[PDB]
């Protein structure tokens, strides 16, 4: 799970908002709100 991956590092960054999202075998992750 990509995305769950990427949502605990924007808690663990103090962040209430972030982005995932996987396609052709990438995965786009943003961390926001900080």
């Amino acid at each position: 799970s990509c995305a769950s991956r990427c949502k605990g590092h924007c808690r663990a960054r103090r962040c209430g908002y972030y982005v995932s999202v996987l396609y052709r075998g990438r995965c786009y992750c943003k961390c926001l709100r900080c």
